[PDB]
């Protein structure tokens, strides 16, 4: 035959379009879109039944093990969690490379990425990965560093296809002063790369730990406590203020504070380019999670939680990440900030600790080591929930058919294409473009049928996620649609419960310099970078 | 100093569509009903004052051009995807004429 | 306090005066300090009647971090003190200084340009959001910027207790006066300027201050 796959019967979903349409494929992409495709042109031929088919969904937010340990022993290796993506209809992943402060000169950055790279080229992938850049350490004063870190960027980019860079506002080891972050803006601005903040008010956040530590107040629920959306709200604010001063586009990871959305909202409306990134569990989960006693999910429902196991105490560690899950009366702004184009996209966060055994240095219980001097309290909680898998139909369920999302089209936008676009992997990936897109799709089963499917799951479990971790943070809900059909460059590695391992053969992603992250060429003064 | 507000809605999403108003009337003619110098009619109390000058301009063949130049070329809008939204798709998904009408669907679209 | 009270004993005084207290040393960590800071707040109102603390968000030598900040509203909310901030990212301002004097813009005109008036508006905000979390009166020093006083308006209105300082300068000075070339003065008017004085390169120091004075 011609083709190797033709997709029959099925409802194409794109950022902007719903319509019932035929796709043929060949050689790991897209071929052609028609109305209908003769079934001998195709090696094998694919039955939708009348389900939508989407792209694959891209998580540009991903933790995975890595040499470096900058989040210590992280349960998930590129193949369980490229495993868990694809199990979930995530068909590219994006982590993050640790800067590596034992390298030194021109290539310093490069030879950060190439240890990663390295490690993964040698376990088998079930879809491609790129990589972010985390920087924590730059070189003062400014002025005669930019030479240096700009010539860092470059290599990084010509070598790796590196085309982002990761900083943090909080975190001991991580949070770097607004000075160096404006060092940090000169030069990715200058070489269009994405520029990516978590943004918390890291010294509000220590003082208020130590507090409340001083008062014996270091249960897990109280990680909440120390840090309020106040906290996210004021750095954000003063992360945008940089980000205008340098007139350097910006993007802000894991929102989840109302005041951080309305001044990234306020931002947008100027026309500043300012995107922003929200994750299913901030919609989804509240803080009352953390600690036993409409729009989101049912939490008494979720089971091995400190509703269910009041007797252990360490339990809410399992719901422990930054930004907090917030309290009760916050998740609906979250979805807002889906619908009024708040959120240019929707990452996981994903982030794996064990929490069933308690030895390893990737157990949660990492936080009980008494001659370390830590004995449980929530400052030493391993921060993190797995998410991957579950993240396209978590916002399937709960925001289309739930209607908390505005449409098929909206999920899309914010899954799959915005992602690609934001992070310079479009064309190639995000979307279903003959000729030019890889075959990378997801066939659903169908909403509104009478029919069994005995492969149809019902609820979450943590053996569905195909992942390395021993948990779940949605453990036991209801969940009423699931990828049939997970295609990856053309063959289909997950099939209706099942994983084809034959067909693994993701590689390492080089990307190009995003569209969206030209500057704006605005300025607050008549000053100019020495470049223009 | 005002326009530019507009250009920044048409980015940030306040604008859902774009149209022209299209409404025309001759200047070159003055003694048709349909000329702008109808607002001179000496017999029924009107002498050129604003009041009766008939509303509108032309605009319907001018709209995508314009929006191609001032808004995608010279960087006004974003891009020419925003341009197709606004111009385009949008206007007949809020008008229910979606998806006959709006973009380029095989099978689905008239080949517009 | 005692140095300056003693030193002024000695000279003619026209009219009375007070003293507010200027901290820039803060001892770490917070809690194992919090005593000691207290205490030294009751001995200086005891002793001298002062009763009011000032503290810097820029300059070099008197910047003090958020962290740092927390600790003295701590101090100053438990004795009733009046804290006053002056609000500039320092950061900000110590990094386009940087930038300017690479670009050889050094004239007294780009004070100005160091510090626009979005890094008083941004400081001030934050000034705010730690008072909010400390439920600790505030006072701000010398506000100019538009930016500042719609984050000080905001909070004013929800009821937050912040109050704000301007001078005379800022409604009545334009920065046009720190070079060559309203419902203030009219600026041709001032003599010994930049605009009597071209000649005189250096001339416009007479009006540099902090925060600026700002555009038209
Ligand atoms: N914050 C969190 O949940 N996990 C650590 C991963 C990160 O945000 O860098
Ligand atoms: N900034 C200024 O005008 N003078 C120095 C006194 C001060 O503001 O502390
Ligand atoms: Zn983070
Ligand atoms: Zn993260
Ligand atoms: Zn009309
Ligand atoms: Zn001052």
């Amino acid at each position: 035959p011609i083709y190797d796959l033709i997709i029959k019967n099925g409802i194409i979903c794109t950022a902007s379009d719903i319509y019932a349409a035929e796709i043929a494929v060949n050689n790991g992409k897209v071929q052609l879109i028609a109305a209908s495709i003769d079934p001998s042109l195709g090696s094998e031929v694919i039955d939708a039944e009348g389900a939508f088919i989407t792209p694959g969904g891209i998580d540009a937010h991903v933790h995975v093990d890595e040499p470096l340990k900058l989040l210590g022993d992280v349960v998930d290796t590129m193949e369980h969690a490229t495993r868990s993506a694809v199990a979930g209809g995530t068909t590219t992943v994006v982590a993050f490379s640790t800067q590596d402060v034992s390298k030194k000169g021109p290539s310093a950055l490069a030879e950060s990425v190439k240890l990663d790279v390295d490690e993964y080229s040698e376990q088998t992938l079930y879809c491609d990965y790129g990589l972010h850049l985390i920087l924590f350490q730059i070189e003062k004063p400014s002025v005669e560093a930019r030479e240096l870190l700009d010539v860092q960027l470059q290599a990084a980019y010509n070598d790796y296809g590196v085309s982002s860079v990761k900083m943090f506002m909080t975190y001991p080891g991580l949070q770097i002063s607004d000075y160096d972050i404006m060092s940090a803006m000169y030069a990715t601005r200058k070489n269009g790369f994405t520029t990516m903040l978590h943004a918390e008010n890291g010294d509000m956040v220590k003082w208020m730990i130590e507090a409340l530590e001083e008062q014996g107040l270091t249960d897990a629920y109280y990680h909440g406590v120390s840090r309020p959306s106040i906290v996210e709200g004021e750095a954000t604010n003063r992360a945008i203020t940089l980000a205008t001063t340098m007139d350097t586009p910006i993007l802000f990871v894991h929102v989840s504070s109302p005041q951080a959305a309305e001044v990234i909202k306020q931002a947008q409306t100027k026309g500043l380019k300012v995107y922003a990134e929200t994750c299913p569990q901030y919609a989804l989960l509240s803080d009352a999670i953390t600690r036993c006693h409409g729009v989101g999910i049912d939490l008494s429902s979720i089971s091995e939680s400190p509703f269910t196991n009041p007797d252990d105490r360490f339990i809410g560690s399992k719901y422990i990440c930054s930004p907090p899950i917030r309290p009760e009366g916050t998740q609906k702004s979250i979805w807002k900030g889906m619908n009024n184009g708040t959120f240019t996209i929707v990452g996981s966060d994903h982030c794996s600790y064990n929490y069933y055994e308690k030895t390893s240095t990737a157990s949660k219980h990492r936080a009980f080591d008494p001659e370390n001097n830590k004995n449980g309290e929530f400052r030493y909680i391993p921060n993190g929930l797995p998410g991957v898998c579950t993240r396209m139909p978590l916002l399937y369920d709960y925001g289309y058919l739930r209607g908390n999302l505005t449409s098929m089209m909206k999920l899309v936008e914010i899954q799959c294409t915005n992602p690609a676009k934001v992070y310079g992997m479009y064309p190639q990936k995000g979307s279903i473009l003959p000729g030019v897109s890889d075959a990378d799709l997801v066939i659903w089963y169908p909403d509104d049928s009478k029919k069994e499917y005995n492969s149809k799951p019902k609820l979450i479990t943590n053996k569905l996620m195909e992942h390395n971790c021993d948990y779940t943070p949605f453990e036991g809900i209801e969940i009423k649609n699931w990828p049939r059909y997970t295609i990856v460059k053309g063959k289909i590695v997950y099939k209706e419960g099942e994983i084809l391992k034959e067909n693994a053969d993701g590689k390492y992603l080089k990307r190009g310099k995003s569209f969206m992250c030209t500057p704006k060429n605005e300025w607050v003064t008549e000053w100019r970078p020495k470049y223009e």
